[PDB]
């Protein structure tokens, strides 16, 4: 109902209701176009997800799953840093990561009319470059003589009737701080997944560095710690049920404009198939031994529009929405195809990110030195390719077997990947050709891979199973764009002028835009809920639940020998609950989607108060329409954090740095 | 901690303290030896049962499962009672129940230097019989020129340091006046047994009949319903956490005075094996394909008294606590057997209550009037065997065999009863011999058992391999029993010294004893609960679960169409909570066991305010110490009775009867 993300710019017309629900900070405390705000606080982490500047010496706080890649790759036998943790005493001790980016928010523009004047432009437009994030990114030199440092990003907002671009400090020396153990950063990660209550410690600690002189730069010897315009402060004095919470980062993608049939469409193709193959995940899991929907939500809406439309003489609202309905089922074909392709095959079986040898493999393979480097690029997407964070469960070849074998039912041979209906052609069934596969692959295992790297041959990379198999279902995922792009263009126009009818009626500094990975502000109160008849859930977790759910059995509820001395000589200093109670996480009315992920969340003085790692509902559909009855954003609390600093860790370098209020 | 059952004598040593709890009732209108009180009210159902009178036409509430042999006796094809539920409409509709008897208590005696006195005529003792109800009860025509339709039990109290007699008004008319369908009586049976929260409407409705002038007497055409000296009045306007709870009835069995090596045992073997045999069942269903201790509480207490035995002089104490403990480690063997075949066997396995050939069918088949008596002795047993309430699980083949291999593994061949140590070695293995007796026995199924009946032969009848189990395993129940009366006389003698003791320490006013089928009071408040961290239970149910829990597929979560229309139309009446909501269970700190199912529960001014059903926890380790920060008793909400009577049912005329104040 109320879990608008709204634009920073937006802060004017949401600051009186904030500070109604308890706010004390400034409108200009959390967004300033002429100074430093809580803006230049939150920034970009991997792309993905977001992170929280925490110190005068650039302490970057986010979540354990955004700076995973980092952990892995600098983990080893002598020192798994992924299960036992890493913590870094001294600046020095501080590991570099090659290619981590973070982007901070320079500042904020309104190039609406500029971007719209460059796309008339436009000889013969396919249609969808008015909503392409790269496209509308190349035209920002035109608009502002670059700098080194800076990336400028250009968006479309209220499906391409606004456009703003923002400009990035862009650092790519991005180091690991540290890192809890896997018992803790990921406790219960399998069962209590989108789910509360909650008792996840899931953090990482990085830092920015910088030149001398605080400008973005690549690794050097050189590099100091970066001093930010602003960063949060922590605070440790707690929370309480019914505290203002404030939520700053990048949301992802949301869906609040959706048509009625566009909600029709996602049940019945987007989400079944999510569902049905996430079903099928589970049946593979389990042959181990031992009052109103929301079609007639957006529907009432739509009718609302519809009703203003009318009753003033436009008719282009209602021309939009059966536009919109026409598109729907003439892509009901390619769409299906689509989800398939996309929650079957390149989600849920990890070949389809398998390596590709480049030029110099193909091309080249006599020149010695030039072997190597894309033997060098072959390693590297390897290691970016075998054992993610979350979405290895169990045995891979049952795996691919399973949802292949589905695939192949639902989607017809001449319509499937190459690849695919060719070796189901030739092998007989689904199961055969990814059996083959395995069989038959450099990167089916770790040790199969080094075995092959330690004499290496042309022919083998270039004809490996696994790695056609990639690049044809690739293949077909870029066919199929090409081919609904007749469909999704005129969706695409139509969806914009119905939103430019909904911002006539309800006016732009009323109206909170989809989610586009940009930066938004969303706020809410802490608060619990009732799940069922009976059961009441509240709105904080303490230690005691973490050795309620102790099993030494069930590896995801192992929890720590320390951890567990901790909480016999209650062990917790000023980081305790005011009832002695050490608290872990809490969950909050606070509308967060995917990209929130390591997002802060602050006091109503602008205090960090935690961090945001996950919500109580899976699947797109609170995207739609947030539900704040029962819809929760689950956070970290900040004062375990610095327990597990403090008490766990014993490295003290860092609560003296960061300081925690009381 | 404070779940004492009293006896209805220490009303006068406990009414002050639950007067400060909020009671407004005095001492005599609960017990009075000279008047009519809620003694006359709380009747004794079928001997392992509790019910209440609440009309003075001898209306009679109890639980679904206490009157279910009567309503599956009088089911059918055409009106099945069991799952549609019965309703009659007047006195004459009211079903005849043959073998069904209701007692109610006319006064009760103390008779300790009676029985003492009479124990010690004994010339030769076993050692037992001093606490053998059996026997106490055969003393009473010397204590007391015995009417008809009276009973006289006596039986042990504090291990045998007094002796109470109650006199019985044995009632032998009681018929079954209405029941609610399965899917309301047992709603989710299975998965919410011992559970809260609970969304059960388990009663069924009875009538005691009695000659003209209104005392009790086999069914007769002539007889008229009961009119009881005192019956409990039925309050419809609800209740509120914090509020006062009484409840009466009569509580089996409870060990508070058990030693901490009774606990250690009790732990060891009674519990394990208990556990140990549950598992195997619930594992032959499963392959359907689609802070401080016990014994440390205990020690305490134990302590406690040893502590105030020394420091007086006195050395019996001490004595009776190491002689207990030396019982205990020499019946280990016995008790573990025993165990075994009570957990293993006797329940578990239907076969050990199969039919058994009277005289009449070995002798005398020659003539024909005798041999049809002793075939209506074999239909009665087959139907009073078949297919009890709430223990038929699954396929009854599987789950002998399941149960009877365990039995082998542990208990060796030469300890095994006859019939299962020659089956196994005749057919080789528990499975062969279990699968045998499924092959050849009459009573393996009803359409086999027919089958027979329709040309039955004497021989066949005597030789049947489920009747031949049922009779070897109970005699080794029987000759484990006079063998660990070696060690059990000693423990009895030790317990009723050690009783003694505290008896001594605390006053016989201010301690309760344990539960042995008596009737007793006991009081706590109705209140919720914490199961786990952020997990908070309340203390009421509602409509709105049982549509929650609504699965077409589950049978045990059935909804009936008339119950969900009314949810949906809110057509409650007054029944309903003040909120709007309908009330359906509430559960209370109030300490109840096994035979306190259908005890009434009652307001602060003895109003009937629910029927207890239930309790949160199994096993008897609550019955050896009370735990009421998490213990519960399930409650059924008396207004969701005369909800399923008025708006479900539409038989006016028990709502006319009753009279339901407010
Ligand atoms: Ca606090
Ligand atoms: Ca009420
Ligand atoms: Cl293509
Ligand atoms: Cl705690
Ligand atoms: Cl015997
Ligand atoms: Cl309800």
């Amino acid at each position: 109902m109320d879990g608008g993300m709204w634009l920073m710019q937006q802060i004017n017309g949401q600051v009186a209701r904030m500070k109604s629900l308890g706010m004390q900070l400034e409108a200009a405390d959390i967004y300033n176009p002429n100074g430093s705000s809580l803006k230049d606080a939150v920034v970009m982490f991997d792309g993905g997800c977001t992170g929280v500047l925490v110190s005068n010496q650039g302490l970057l706080l986010t979540n354990h799953h955004c700076g995973y890649d980092q952990i892995q790759k600098h983990s080893s036998v002598q020192h798994n840093y992924l299960k036992d943790g890493f913590w870094s005493y001294s600046l020095a001790e501080e590991l570099v990561n090659p290619g981590l980016e973070v982007e901070i928010v320079d500042e904020i523009t309104d190039v609406t009319a500029a971007v719209k004047k460059e796309l008339e432009r436009i000889k013969k437009p396919s249609g969808l470059e008015f909503l392409s994030p790269r496209y509308l990114s190349s035209l920002a030199p035109e608009i502002v003589a670059s700098r080194p440092g800076y990336r400028y990003e250009i968006k479309a907002f209220y499906g391409g009737n606004r456009y703003y671009m923002f400009t990035k400090k862009v650092f790519r020396d991005v180091r690991l701080v540290a890192a809890p153990p896997s018992s803790i950063g990921k406790f219960g990660s399998d069962t209590d997944n989108w789910a509360w209550p909650r008792h996840t410690g899931d953090f990482s600690i990085f830092r920015l560095y910088a030149d001398k002189n605080g400008n973005p730069a690549e690794y050097s010897k050189d590099n100091v710690p970066y001093r930010p315009k602003r960063w949060v402060k922590v605070n440790a004095q707690g929370v309480k049920e019914g505290d203002f919470a404030l939520i700053m980062g990048y949301p992802g993608t949301t869906y609040k404009f959706f048509t009625a049939d566009e909600v029709t469409e996602w049940s019945e193709i987007d989400n079944n198939i999510r569902i049905e193959m996430r079903g099928i995940l589970q049946d593979v899991m389990l042959r181990e031994m031992l009052r109103r929907s929301l079609r007639e939500i957006k529907l009432a809406q739509q009718q609302e529009v519809l009703a203003w439309a009318k009753q003033k003489g436009i008719a282009t609202t209602e021309e939009a929405v059966r536009a919109i309905s026409k598109a729907i089922e003439g892509r009901q074909d390619l769409r299906m195809r689509q989800r398939y392709l996309l929650e079957g095959i390149l989600m849920g079986i990890e070949m389809s990110n398998a390596p590709a040898a480049d030029s110099d493999i193909a091309d080249h393979w006599d020149d010695p030195a030039r072997r190597e480097a894309g033997l060098q690029s072959i390693r590297k997407q390897f290691e970016a390719f075998f054992n993610k964070d979350y979405s290895p469960e169990v045995e891979k070849d049952q795996l691919a077997i399973a949802l292949l074998t589905r695939y192949a039912e639902r989607i017809p041979a001449e319509k499937q990947p190459i690849s695919i209906r060719e070796g189901i052609a030739e092998y007989g069934s689904a199961k055969a050709y990814v059996e083959m596969i395995f069989d038959k692959s450099i990167y089916a295992s770790r040790e199969r891979f080094e075995e092959f790297m330690k004499n290496p041959d042309r022919d083998r990379l270039l004809r490996d199973p696994m790695s056609r198999f990639a690049a044809s279902v690739a293949y077909e995922h870029q066919k199929l764009a090409k081919e609904v792009a007749a469909f999704d263009a005129p969706l695409a126009a139509a969806q914009r002028s119905y939103v430019a009818s909904v911002l006539d009626m309800k006016g732009q500094p009323n109206l909170a835009p989809d989610a586009n990975l940009t930066l938004r502000f969303t706020y809410g109160e802490i608060k619990g809920y009732q799940p069922r008849d009976v059961v009441t859930y509240g709105a904080k977790s303490t230690l005691e639940g973490v050795m309620e759910k102790e099993d030494p059995n069930n590896w995801e509820y192992v929890v720590d020998p320390k951890l567990k001395a901790l909480y016999e000589a209650k062990n917790y200093g000023r980081y305790a609950n005011s009832d002695g109670s050490m608290p872990v996480n809490f969950c909050a009315t606070t509308h967060t989607t995917g990209g929130n992920a390591g997002s802060p969340v602050m006091n109503a003085r602008g205090e960090l108060i935690g961090l945001n790692f996950d919500r109580n509902w899976e699947g797109v559909g609170g995207d739609i329409e947030y539900l704040p009855n029962y819809q929760r954003s689950i956070i970290l609390d900040i004062r375990y954090l610095l327990f597990i600093i403090d008490k766990f860790a014993g490295c003290q370098r860092l609560i003296d740095e960061i300081q925690p209020q009381f």
